[PDB]
């Protein structure tokens, strides 16, 4: 008998991936689902979780890999990475040199949310949904408070984002930066915040009780889809705003301890064929990182470019570096001074 037990992101696969696989392989496939980077990393960290594959943000790399958790990918026993698209492979390559460990999986940015109708009726029909002030000016928030605004519980990524809204490097290493000018944008934002949190935005959204969001592409594009299905007439959509976003990589890797990697090779080519990854696409709406799939994507998908965004808006997005723990501690502190007050 042959197994595989595979950890990855809710929400991050087809509904019939893991049975298409196993009629395929006749492998039996564990799967188990996560929802955060440190619920994961902090598995990793424990050892022995029992995983043969899990799915890390690229920027969690680089603390996992010199902690030696993950073993490197036989390349060989992966005749299709070359579908990978090597622009993406350089992006990830920079949280793990030369791609030795971790196989791009599915990416996308942090921007806006939002309920097309309610904040044209609250900010007239030409509200700046292309733009942060959308979200970051509190003239705006302030219009828009009533009918719902939430952030993430995300310093890193919120950080990051208002960093580049004021002009700073989006991965400023200098402590003053984060609780000087950008904690002052936070706290003038903070009374129209209703709540900080990285998954109620997404039912809230579909549902009509929230107006605008600060939330991850793939899940908002869930979210507009779910209000379609219910047909409850919530226009949801999302925007990769013209100051440029943060963008991430999602990607699966190898624990060095995984007792069926012969299984998890199998499971990562199975990955790497075209129609695979493209039919995941197509029900969770993130774009892969496969460029032999993206003609595969359905139209509604690799035709949005707020999931595949062309080479101008990919040219505006900047990538998470990791900081010194010095400056980790700076942005936790001054998170939790914004939540409060």
């Amino acid at each position: 008998q042959k197994t595989l037990h595979i950890y990855n992101w809710t929400d991050y696969i087809a509904p019939d991936t893991v049975a298409n696989f196993e009629k395929e392989t006749g492998i039996k496939v564990v799967y188990d689902v996560f929802d955060s980077n440190e619920v994961l990393e902090g598995k990793l960290m424990a050892g022995s979780t029992g995983f043969d594959l899990v799915v890390p943000s690229a920027s969690y790399l680089e603390r996992q890999l010199t902690a030696g958790v993950f073993q490197p990918l036989d390349k060989s026993k992966l005749p299709e990475w070359k579908n990978l698209d090597p622009e993406l492979l350089k992006l990830v390559a920079k949280h793990d040199p030369d791609n030795k460990f971790a196989m791009p999986y599915m990416w996308a940015t942090t921007g806006i949310g939002y309920n097309v109708d309610k904040v044209k009726a609250v900010l007239g029909e030409n509200a700046p949904v292309d733009s942060w002030d959308l979200i970051l000016k509190p003239e705006n928030l302030e219009k828009l408070k009533s009918c719902g605004v939430s952030f993430l519980d995300d310093p890193e990524e919120v950080f990051a984002t208002v960093l580049n809204y004021l002009g700073k490097d989006p991965n400023s290493t200098k402590a003053d930066d984060y609780t000087g000018p950008a904690t002052d944008l936070l706290l003038k934002l903070r009374p129209n915040i209703r709540y900080f949190h990285s998954s109620q935005y997404i039912n809230d959204l579909a549902n009509g009780d929230i107006c605008v969001a600060i939330g991850w592409a793939g899940s908002v594009w869930q979210a507009s889809n779910r209000a379609k299905e219910a047909k409850n007439g919530v226009n949801v959509s999302f925007s990769i705003p013209k100051e440029g976003a943060m963008a991430w990589f999602d990607v699966f890797a190898m624990p060095a301890d995984a007792k069926n990697k012969d299984e998890a090779y199998q499971f990562l080519n199975y990955l790497l064929r075209p129609d695979v990854v493209a039919h995941i696409s197509d029900h969770v709406f993130y774009a892969n990182a496969n460029k032999a799939a993206t003609p595969l994507v359905s139209a509604e998908v690799r035709e949005n470019p707020g999931i595949y965004p062309p080479a101008d808006v990919r040219a505006k997005l900047f990538t998470q570096k990791v900081q010194d723990p010095k400056i980790d501690r700076v942005r936790t502190r001054a998170w939790t001074k914004v939540k409060s007050g």
